[PDB]
């Protein structure tokens, strides 16, 4: 692709703007946006985690108004995100586990990632186990082949995330050596009791132009937005732990460039 | 609205300047800025919190003075903010029915989960409902998410309500409509965990501009502007082992000018 | 009053001086310490005694006398720190060990750390954690507290006009007035937070409000406070007592031409 | 070397990889590990197993050939501009359901935590070394390469231990650090965050660039057209049901723009 | 006293060494250590040993001579501009197999954690300082230079307590603090992290410069062509399986780069 001029005026711009929920494993039909609570295998050659177990990534592919070698692009410019419903993990009256003697239930604490990518295209994946040994149960889309390389870098573990509810989050991360158009940012804070830090604000806005003044290009006039955001851990009364996850904001500004 | 011209002179300019106080429950008559002691259900299925252990959102509706005598009108434009939390240093009382951190030690502080909040608009916070547990059985006195479905607890696009009434929103079930708020700037820190230690910067240097990506601050809407707020410090916890909320009071102090717009 | 030039030239003056903390001082051999702790069995029956409270610190600087349209000091630049940060690293002086054969634990839980520069006394709200704490006689506190004065009561209005007298605890900065004052606090809240002190001499903090008008001293008369509360000190036996530190102030003031 | 033009036109040239941590690697099946740590019976006798050290990751990268021709008085150099980087496979700590140690009665696994190191580094030449030692008396295992001839000196800055990062699973991350007296055509980078308990933090995004830029404008300058990148990414310790811990380690992506650039030589 | 103009062309010079640290080495096999902590019976009986009390490093730096002929109402002094500085040994902290205490049953030593002051100065002159004591009737040890005619105000601010930096391993750092009074001819930097499982958190680069001039675009002048350094870093404390605890210290990397400035008497 060489890349032309922006068109300007009225008819230039578009707009999308949506939510995608979060896919945490939805254990029963009162449990959305919770995993079934988590067990440990006994040996790394034993680990069969639960689908209903294992958060996986969200993705939308929007279409956008049609538009046609030399031709006419949606160019994504700008994000504004945020995680919907931050207060509801001050809920701490609901079948929790005291922290103490009369005291109040535990919040939602513990490992959270927070991951979201707007491109034009399916972002692309590369897939690196904890342990090469895992079972990946029936409904998921997992690293085939896996070797004990895989539990650092095995390049045979390419894919793109094309299917909800389908690729768990432990096992795939953005491929750094690909998504040339997407913009992907993430963070995993790690630790048994980290406590969410997540800031709300309408005032926030993402440029997501490369240092070419370029941003994603919507192949056949597609756009595709992806996240995560799996907040912590819910402790129940009996002490049992299931990831929470929480829906996320997108509103993505594009406009029309050529292309040949 | 086509915005235009900002009006310029000494007639041009007003400040609206007062506190807003929290509303953690007051659960009795010695409890103001407190909530109810915490209790928790032993199932999902039997949540069904008092309104005195719920904080709500305050908001203060504020007239300015009166633009137009028939609503191209002339409209109020918040330009800047100063706010700050009040009574920082009263979380400072260890000495006062607490829970000793060990023996002979002084009173657990105040701390663990918090809810910092704050934004002003030319009218109504817009809400959108999001439930921890759709089937919470929230109290009589309170508006809260209706016809709560298992979808509540992610993302259901029919829990839309405007923050038009104080003492009544609990701050559990309802967060800003990232899809609406166009005229609205509204700010937000939720900081989780049962020992987190509350962080509180007092300072009279400090300015935010309200100002969008364009120059325009939020309109006020038939001359009223719109503060909200919620100052969840944390959860004190008494000489028994209970819990309860404590929130503090939010001083603003917002310019505003004259705004000619075409309605 | 209407502020006019400044004068160039004789025009300038420099205050320097250290503020000493009032943390109680309970005995001959204990200043900048409090009386250790003790906790009331209700909130009814909270009475804490005067040396267990910390207090604000003030110092009114007489400036060099102007007029024998007039001429005010303005105080345009800051440089402060806390003095004797390293005195912490006493882990040996009856301390109480962390665990066995260990060192003791050091100073840490709740900390306030404040200043302020003005041309008169910073103007104070009362806001009280609990409206029945009976506070002591030699110290002024928020008279005719009620529930309301948990929250705001409009009522608590003070000047920081008195050495060793306004409990920190029951008094903030008035931010609906403090017009003449630049202030600056922070309050970290928790029993295990640990101290974090920067020193440096190369930091400054400029006093100019948006309109470029310093704090102008009424009367000649320069205004510092400060609090400077560390956190606790644990005594062996368990008991703790509040810890502060001096500050450092270096204000630079400079003649500014007013109307009335 | 005097730093003449930058060419411009086939003037310019990227390298992307990824470096594998070293982390010790005990047996067929734990790749990315270290061996449980075992603590000595007395200070004075430490001796670290070889697969329970992590080492620095080293990887040099030739680059298109330059100077093919007899030249006088210059030649082009390689120099590199900017850098993207980041740890591949964060995510992979989210598996806290395998061999673990419930956090509580009931609850998830513990994930991992405590000390990390992140560092990184882009040069012309290899990586140079200063060895500080914690204990001089520690016996370090055959496989390794470590100071030598240690004295109680070795514990705060003796001078002799000058290494250059020139062997991959070699070089034990605790003996080492980059030598801040030389790597004058060097840029690294790295942090240090101790505890037991201390949580990971990892950011992942393709948006972010450093620039290896000195402050006279030129970046490392690569001799024999070879570019040297170097890594260690220890993410924290894995513990066991038994309570026993791993170090846990993660590979790093590079992305390395150059340019050619003219020196008097 | 007036500064004039800076000297061009021969008018450049660069100071690099390290500052050993001075914890206490409380014998042949424990520098970078300090004595295992005791602690006083009773508040009035604090008595630290020489060995258990970290001290403030200092060096005084010799630079090229300046003025070796009869100048006339002028002379050149060295002016100190840049700075590049670290800790050098920051991965030795990673040896959590030495003889330390389990975080747990099975697990890993407990890393260096606790408290930290970690603090470097660059002058013209020796750096002044002001005593503070945490408790006015500690008794400090023989070989040691400590605020003397202390008083309960010694607690909090005592004027009386004014010193200079002008030996090594001698001013306790828990006695004496940068004097903010003075210090007009020196750039200082310090950061306290108080608390018993304080994580260190330790960057290392060689890509980041501190700016030594003040706000006139005057850096320190070297008085008798002397630089003068100073340090501390006190990492935290380290764990013996047994439950003692000693201070734990790291050398410092000093780069000054100096230029020549011409003052007027
Ligand atoms: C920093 C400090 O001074 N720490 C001491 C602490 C404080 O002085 C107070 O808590 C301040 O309010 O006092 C500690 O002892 C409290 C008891 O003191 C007993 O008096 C003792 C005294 O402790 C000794 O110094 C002295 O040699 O003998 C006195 C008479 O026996 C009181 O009789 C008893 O009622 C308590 O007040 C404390 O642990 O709180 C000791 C700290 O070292």
């Amino acid at each position: 692709v060489e890349v032309l001029e922006v068109k300007t005026g009225v008819d230039s711009i578009t707009e999308v703007e949506c939510f995608l929920t979060p896919e945490m494993g939805d254990p029963d039909e009162h449990l959305r946006g919770f995993s079934k609570s988590i067990s440990i295998s006994d040996t790394f050659e034993s680990d069969s985690p639960n689908r209903d177990m294992l958060p996986c990534y969200s993705v939308a592919r929007i279409p956008l108004p049609n538009l046609n070698g030399n031709i006419l692009m949606w160019e994504a410019v700008t994000l504004k995100t945020e995680v919907i419903g931050v207060t509801s993990l001050m809920n701490v009256h609901s079948n929790g586990q005291a922290t103490h003697d009369n005291g109040a239930g535990k919040p939602v604490q513990g490992t959270s990632f927070h991951f979201f990518s707007v491109g034009g295209e399916a972002l692309e994946l590369q897939g690196v186990l904890f342990n090469y040994r895992t079972k990946y149960p029936d409904g998921t889309i997992f690293p085939k082949n896996a070797t004990v390389q895989s539990q650092v870098m095995n390049t045979e573990h390419k894919a793109y995330l094309d299917k909800n509810k389908a690729y768990p989050v432990e096992c795939w991360v953005p491929d750094p050596t690909r998504n040339e158009n997407t913009r992907y940012f993430g963070t995993l804070t790690g630790g048994e009791n980290v406590p969410p830090v997540l800031h709300i604000t309408n005032t926030a806005t993402t440029v997501l132009l490369d240092e070419f003044g370029v941003g994603p290009l919507c192949k056949g006039d597609n756009l595709y937005l992806s996240a995560v955001d799996v907040c912590g851990m819910f402790t129940n009364r009996s002490g049992s732990q299931q990831w929470r996850g929480l829906s996320r904001y997108f509103k993505v500004q594009l406009r029309k460039r050529r292309v040949k």
